[PDB]
């Protein structure tokens, strides 16, 4: 990655010519060249090139893919101040957090809405419960009330979640991956309502994306559930349509999954401050987003000032309302198990191959099984820190010069047993437990650097040890490249220098 310029990757269905115009304005004002590219499979290539210290400085993609990048240490923690954060809707910041850290800037927000035919239905239903009666009325006119894709859980989840289903619990700013909400009472109630619509012939278990789109766009059904990617085909159909809040179920909003197009900074980039400057001062502004939107519509946006302009279009207002009431898509890898399992559950419940309770219990079990590891990854990460600490403690306590600085009680009867432990303030947080931890950065070459501090104590002195270790390409264990000890009243002592 070249220092003093920015390279940006974004998908080829986005407004990349518009983004390139924001880049040319940045360059006009600052002298810094901005190059926008839209390589195919950028989301698969990114983690491969970033790990070698290559790739773009900034990547734009749906927020949920960034959890895996962050787990791999490939995204830099971003540093917007609180004034900047207050310029975006607060829920959007929840979509770009991993391990308690902000790892991308939210740009736009997408979610399913209720799309309705204003000529058949000028007053669409506020509740799911009223849809059976409305269908009876529309059936008498040779129409139906509602058709939408029943094959895919992304489309059926909004109803299943409404009364309390959820993929994984989000609480205290993070996911509890072992806390899955697929076979709880809320999910059962929503899926039973869906299956009852099918049993009562208000919907057909075979309806899929194409069949529902064709019925709505031909004026055969009064409503569908779909997202903003579908609006252009309806425009061509000339159906007189509106877009509105999804119906409530048991008095609770339907909860569609929310996707937040976000901009992440490559952890290996030598241009992190330039990327922040571009993103905060040029892109996430009314003028910057307008330029992107004019090329290809962003939909609803995270930036309050520009969203307040876009909602002149009530369809955009509806996307945002549904998104604010929705479930942010989780950014953790066990969602692959969620999709696989809930897809079978909903198909089987809708076909009658299983009951709702059996279908959802089987799904819940499969997801929990998938979630049983993942402890393992953070456990292994912690054990890597414990190994760095134990190696460093051994080096320090074997060093004659450091023992002397610590005024160790050593002599013919024995050597003093030193204690070692972490700090009371760790990453600016009160930690009475004195934890052993490192922080990580990626260098220009994509190699991981680990930074750790800990105390060593003799009866006479308590010192602070600092170390930096660098990932090895030959060995599992990293190499120490810097290590020093500050003993009060003494000169800093380097065990390893540079």
């Amino acid at each position: 990655i070249e220092e003093g310029k920015l390279v940006i990757w974004i998908n080829g269905d986005k407004g990349y010519n518009g983004l390139a115009e924001v880049g040319k304005k940045f360059e006009k004002d600052t002298g810094i060249k901005v190059t926008v590219e839209h390589p195919d499979k950028l989301e698969e290539k990114f983690p491969q090139v970033a790990a070698t210290g290559d790739g773009p400085d900034i990547i734009f993609w749906a927020h949920d893919r960034f959890g895996g990048y962050a787990q791999s240490g490939l995204l830099a923690e971003i540093t917007p101040d609180k004034a900047f954060q207050d310029k975006l809707y607060p829920f959007t910041w929840d979509a770009v957090r991993y391990n308690g850290k902000l790892i991308a800037y939210p740009i736009a927000v997408e979610a399913l809405s209720l799309i309705y035919n204003k000529d058949l239905l000028p007053n669409p239903p506020k509740t799911w419960e009223e849809i059976p009666a409305l269908d009876k009325e529309l059936k008498a006119k040779g129409k139906s009330a509602l058709m939408f894709n029943l094959q895919e859980p992304y489309f059926t989840w909004p109803l299943i979640a409404a009364d309390g289903g959820y993929a994984f619990k989000y609480e205290n700013g993070k996911y509890d991956i072992k806390d899955v909400g697929v076979d709880n009472a809320g999910a059962k109630a929503g899926l039973t309502f869906l299956v009852d619509l099918i049993k009562n012939k208000h919907m057909n278990a075979d309806t899929d994306y194409s069949i529902a789109e064709a019925a709505f766009n031909k004026g055969e059904t009064a409503m569908t559930i779909n997202g903003p990617w579908a609006w252009s085909n309806i425009d061509t159909s000339k159906v007189n349509y509106g877009v509105t809040v999804l119906p409530t179920f048991k008095g609770q909003p339907s909860k569609p999954f929310v996707g937040v197009l976000s901009a992440g900074i490559n952890a290996a980039s030598p241009n992190k401050e330039l990327a922040k400057e571009f993103l905060e001062n040029y892109l996430l502004t009314d003028e910057g987003l307008e330029a992107v939107n004019k090329d290809k519509p962003l939909g609803a946006v995270a930036l309050k000032s520009y969203e307040e302009e876009l909602v002149k279009d009530p369809r955009i207002a509806a996307t945002m309302e549904n998104a604010q009431k929705g479930e942010i898509m989780p950014n953790i890898p066990q969602m692959s198990a969620f999709w696989y399992a809930v897809r079978t559950a909903v198909i089987n419940a809708a076909s009658g191959r299983q009951t709702v309770d059996e279908a959802l219990k089987d799904a819940q079990t499969r997801i929990e099984a998938a979630a049983k590891e993942a402890a393992a990854k953070e456990a292994a990460a912690k054990a890597a820190d414990t190994q760095l600490f134990n190696r460093a403690v051994s080096m320090v306590e074997k060093n004659k010069d450091i023992r002397s600085l610590l005024q160790c009680d050593d002599g013919i009867t024995g050597k003093e047993r030193l204690k070692a432990y972490g700090e009371l303030i760790t990453n600016d947080k009160w930690t009475r437990n004195r934890p052993i931890v490192s922080t990580k950065k990626l260098d220009k070459e994509g190699r991981t650097h680990h930074y750790m501090r800990f105390h060593v104590e003799s009866k006479k002195k308590i010192a602070l040890v600092h170390l930096e270790a660098k990932e090895s390409k030959q060995n599992y264990q990293p190499d120490f490249i810097n290590m020093y000890v500050d003993v009060p009243g003494e000169k800093r002592y380097y065990l390893i220098k540079l």
